[PDB]
């Protein structure tokens, strides 16, 4: 049942304490699935990526039994299934450019090395203000995981090119073969 | 004189985890030269030897020119440097395209890969009386940092890979659209 | 600044109170009675459908 709700780049503004922001494109994937201690609890992800910088991955991963506590903590009006829905809608619609609001993420030190967190943040400017639509906090991760996922997107793009290439024989072989019908068709 | 990839094939390989019983795999073999070491201005050989089916089955054997006078006295060979991994590569590639009667072993020093931190590659010749060793080299299972470049590399490569297949579609699936169009019309003449 | 803070505050409160304002006043309390209590937080509240979105505190 897994289901990728969104995966895309969109530029964010960084920050690493007490250094200056800057902006850069980071990749956004979101997707929900099943996880959990017994592997059958729902679960919603949250992935953080900069293409420029493998080794910049940050997660929230959403258990659907914590959640009572996030609504709670975060101030959320839907459930467990409406919340990486709105906030797929949020974060799609900023990079899409529909949307006022603009993306920053603040980490937990001045250097990606000695850090271990970020706060992930959609915020308003408004004249008075900037104000602050949601905030998560994402943790980097640990070595083993991020080599699931060097690992795993190295496999997906193997098969993914291989399938390219099976296309592309493909219809090479079928519209090469139609110029032959209609040389024929020519000659009548 | 400047860095190089002298064979990237795969080639079926004898892989035994003691005490467990030996089995065949297909193992990937990668052997480069370039510029490494120390001060990294040193000559060196890279063989290096993956499993497409497991990420994190990735071994290598580096050789700095510097070391290679031991190596030589230890192992017998009787070519510098230089010639070292062209005749590796020889063999090797004679094995993997069919040319070669020697066969490929590789031995864990444990029972799993993840209790292993090293294995043996033997060439082994099999005659009636009995196997004949051809060479062996010890390789080092990579430590985390070693292997996140491994796979973050292959990881961009196919990324890439991938898109220039789109590109290449698109000239051809939208040409030959095109050429469909334009003669459909001409059988309707 | 300094001058304007004061005046977009009373614009958006005044904003409310007026009916002119989607948004809403909310005041908590440090603790369950008036006579306990030495503070209290007041917000201005934008409800969503996600969520209640704070413009000030």
């Amino acid at each position: 049942e897994p289901q990728t709700l969104l995966e895309t780049t969109v530029m964010v503004s960084t920050k690493m304490p007490p250094h200056e922001p800057q902006v850069r494109p980071l990749g956004v994937y979101v997707r929900t699935g099943r996880g959990g201690p017994n592997g059958v609890t729902r679960v919603v992800l949250v992935r953080l990526t900069d293409p420029t910088d493998p080794f910049f991955l940050f997660e929230l991963e959403l258990l659907e039994d914590d959640y009572n506590a996030f609504k709670q903590h975060l101030e959320l009006l839907v459930d467990f299934h409406g919340f990486p829905r709105y906030l797929v809608g949020m974060l799609r619609d900023i990079a899409d450019g529909a949307s006022a609001y603009e993306l920053s993420f603040v980490l937990n030190s001045a250097a990606v090395g000695d850090s271990n967190r970020g706060t992930l943040r959609v915020l308003e400017t408004t004249d008075f203000k900037t104000v602050e639509h949601i905030s998560l906090v994402l943790l980097r991760q640990g070595d083993a995981g991020l080599k699931r996922y060097l690992a795993e997107r190295f496999q997906h793009y193997e098969q993914s090119f291989r399938a390219s290439e099976a296309s592309r024989a493909v219809i090479t072989a079928e519209l090469q073969e139609k110029i032959g019908d209609l040389q024929a068709a020519n000659d009548a």
